[PDB]
């Protein structure tokens, strides 16, 4: 059948998020944690089969997905013997470096998902090494489409995409929290302030998405002469909002590079 | 019939946006611009009846909507004789001040919409003076629901809501532009960078909306220990993203207060 | 064809006379002292008056070229009897009526130094005594040394910053580009030639195009390129905030004058 | 005395010089990042396309490169060049270009800007040791067709890139800042922008035709106890000059690292 068996090594927050989307596929799933005790425990919570070891996982599966953090790739992967294509979700680790940990004869793929996988709206980058066929990439693209959208991104752009899509949800939340806290400062209860700004963020992003106008086109439209919005906007300029965000993205990329 | 005749005095960007939603109602619409030449010209563009003067507008209508900027309220309104309930969309002008321009015997309402009215997803505050009945408020709430959602907000909170919902779209766009420009700095074409971040902003806001978790709960989930996201987040802290946004909201509110 | 008189002729007033010489009107000037009047009249190839009042009695229209802080001192002891045009920053039509009279049509202009090449961007406005006749005759005057903007008086201080003061900010900006050129190995004259020509062309491109400045910025910023690196440095150090705060200060000063 | 000129990579900048190239006697042909893209671009620009880069190279007297600097190595090494080549790329020296395309070719660099769209680019031009008097003169006619041309030595190219290639973006951010200051203070954006754009245009024209320096002009415009001097000292306070200089330095750093 089109159905394959997929094993996941390391199941934390990001891997847990993509499981939900993977349950909506025909495929069979099996997991493997940091200890056997931990594996049973999360297999409990997710209602899925667990493996007795990572090698035990590897020996029965058609495709492996790696959910461990990048700092543990060498330690965890080198002692193992892989036998199928592997997908890494890890920031900062190239396909070339993965091949040294895992083997030069394996088709290897990289994805860069985000926590919006939780609602099947991840914005996920996908790329493969020279051993990945058209058909295999398409099969994996089916997997990524199950928990959001999929972007065909060159590997040389993966670190930048990690910042724009992978990490940015946190920056978006801090920004949202900032508007809401400012509502609190100024008289509006937190829950109410959050509801208003979250709905406004949603609507503003849809409006941009479906319009041919740029972000600056909208800003010109919204800033009435001598109005309240231009006052707030020049305060954003004075305090360096744009420089702040961009510097943050630079730091994110720098970290991805050093990993 | 339930249908009324509604006249709009001053039709710029914000008033143009709410027309689309008002066309989806049973009601009859008529507009009135800055000059008769301008009125014909925009009635042309919107495919609607225009009035020969503001008084000409006032004499045939069941409800007036004011789309002029706050700085022109005194100049434009005092010479006129109003005969029906009026809705003001203007930032910074209380119902009490409007009554001095327009009359102490009129039911008066305030709304605070945003440019997302363009896609019928405005987040709109609504309030009325002591002359507004339950039935009239409900009829006007029907109007506001035609171009988005409606919030029952005390007038004392209108200036803060103006900042959180009315002006914030511009701040959201500048923030989005900042992420996208940072993608450009780092190798990703503008259009592509915008597509990725706009979709991520959309998805992140839906995820927050439908979840019981706070923005900081999500941030903890997204920040892997020693990872790329915590690096970028501490850079946002170092450069004062939260203080920046909040100071901007303060400036927005200050301007609303001085108007 | 009227006889037009100018009281006070410094930098701005001198720049404006080149354009006025190309109108059919007759001109006469009056300075800070008889000697100064003659010195100035010689170099402009124009007649001069023996005193401000002597100027006033023979002239259809007065143009004021003195600094705002001299308006009271210089105008109060005179007796005007024509429409007056003020080019002064900070001085309202209302305040001027206080110095010269409540029965006079009074206009304000706000030109800039580009009058020298007849390309000033000049705001024009008048009080309640100004017919659509008079505003027309005066608009012909201002079109002689550039373009004319019908600007309401409430917007004059801002126009003053945007068109009147801004040439100096533009020049500091150009100078900064050229100094940056010098710092990095290109001679001052050559860098200034390059930059001036680039500013000139850029603004011509913007003017004839339907695209916004930010649209052009998007076209110019190649992904991973040099321009986006420089642009984000400008954002880091606050170019936009800095210009805006300078404009606010210009407007604050206009207000307090 | 007419060449055929071929163009490899056609983005914003390359599309901008076409208009001037069309006013020349020379024949033109293009080649993009795929055959599908070549035809879309040919459609938009009303110009012949080649079936591939080598196909372009094989039938052409001169090659102009409009690809990004980051792509030179990947795109140029596999090909076999057979004629003089003009690069418009930031940051890549003639010496480095020769390692990608061969040591036996006359090679030239230009540095234009987006004002080529209206035939008013400020374009630097330089050639390697293999470029003749006559060839550079022929290239000078090419760049003269979309603006002015500056004979500048290559050691000065990264600085020229910043002053003339990148600077229009800095000029527009400045104009935009002036226009937004207008909006903040009650004047509509379109109106504000019309006023400042016209002022920048006239100011730069006055400077060009005067013998006075920018600082001379500043002295003229700053009436004692006036509004301009107050704004000027605010620019000084907040560091306008050092800000522009620092951006130029960063533009040049980037060109160096490319
Ligand atoms: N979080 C995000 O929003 C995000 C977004 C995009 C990409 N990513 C990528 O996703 C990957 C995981 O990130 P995360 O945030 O999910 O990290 P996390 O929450 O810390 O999850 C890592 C998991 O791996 C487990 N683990 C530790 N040692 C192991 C080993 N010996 N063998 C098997 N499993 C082991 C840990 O188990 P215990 O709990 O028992 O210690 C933990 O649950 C990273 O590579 C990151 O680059 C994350
Ligand atoms: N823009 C927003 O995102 C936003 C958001 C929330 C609330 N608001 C509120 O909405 C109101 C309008 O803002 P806006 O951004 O739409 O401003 P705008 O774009 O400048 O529109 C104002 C319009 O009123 C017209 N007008 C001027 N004088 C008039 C008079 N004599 N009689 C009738 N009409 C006249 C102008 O006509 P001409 O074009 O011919 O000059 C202009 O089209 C403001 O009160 C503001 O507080 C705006
Ligand atoms: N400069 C600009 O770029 C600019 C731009 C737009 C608007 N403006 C406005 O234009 C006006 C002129 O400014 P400016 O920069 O041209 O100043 P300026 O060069 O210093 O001119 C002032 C002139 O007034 C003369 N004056 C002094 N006392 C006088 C008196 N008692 N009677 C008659 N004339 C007297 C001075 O004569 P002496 O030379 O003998 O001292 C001097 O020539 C100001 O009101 C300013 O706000 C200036
Ligand atoms: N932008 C400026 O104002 C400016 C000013 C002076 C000099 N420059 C220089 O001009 C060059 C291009 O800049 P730009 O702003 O025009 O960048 P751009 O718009 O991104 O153009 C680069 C073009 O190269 C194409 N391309 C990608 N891969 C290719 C390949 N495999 N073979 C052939 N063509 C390929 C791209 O096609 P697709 O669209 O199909 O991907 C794109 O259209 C740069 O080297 C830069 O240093 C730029
Ligand atoms: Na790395
Ligand atoms: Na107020
Ligand atoms: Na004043
Ligand atoms: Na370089």
């Amino acid at each position: 059948s089109n159905a394959m068996k997929i094993g996941i090594i390391g199941v934390g927050k990001m891997a847990s998020a993509i499981i939900k989307g993977l349950k909506q596929t025909p495929h069979e799933l099996i997991i493997s944690g940091s200890s056997l005790e931990r594996s049973k425990e999360i297999a409990e919570q997710l209602a899925l089969p667990y493996a007795m070891s990572h090698q035990d996982l590897i020996d029965q599966v058609d495709l492996v997905i790696l959910g461990i953090k990048p700092q543990l790739f060498e330690t965890v992967l080198k002692p193992l013997h892989f036998k199928q294509p592997i997908i890494s979700m890890a920031a900062g680790i190239s396909l070339q470096r993965l091949a040294t940990f895992v083997g030069q004869d394996l088709p290897l793929l990289r994805i860069m998902p985000n926590m919006n996988a939780q609602i099947l709206q991840s914005s996920t980058a996908l790329t493969g090494n020279a051993l990945v066929s058209q058909e295999l990439q398409a099969r994996v693209r089916d997997l990524t489409d199950s928990f959001g959208s999929t972007f065909d991104i060159s590997e040389k752009d993966f670190d930048t995409f990690t910042a724009l899509a992978g990490s940015s949800p946190a920056y978006i939340y801090l920004f949202i929290e900032a508007l809401a806290k400012a509502g609190v400062k100024n008289g509006i209860p937190k829950a109410k302030a959050l509801e208003i700004v979250t709905q406004t963020v949603l609507a503003s992003a849809s409006n941009l998405k479906t319009s041919s106008q740029s972000p600056h086109d909208f800003i010109d439209a919204i800033c009435s002469p001598g109005g309240t919005t231009i006052a707030g906007l020049m305060e954003l300029e004075r305090l360096g909002l744009t420089a702040t965000v961009s510097s943050a993205i630079d730091k994110t990329i720098d970290k991805a590079k050093s990993l």
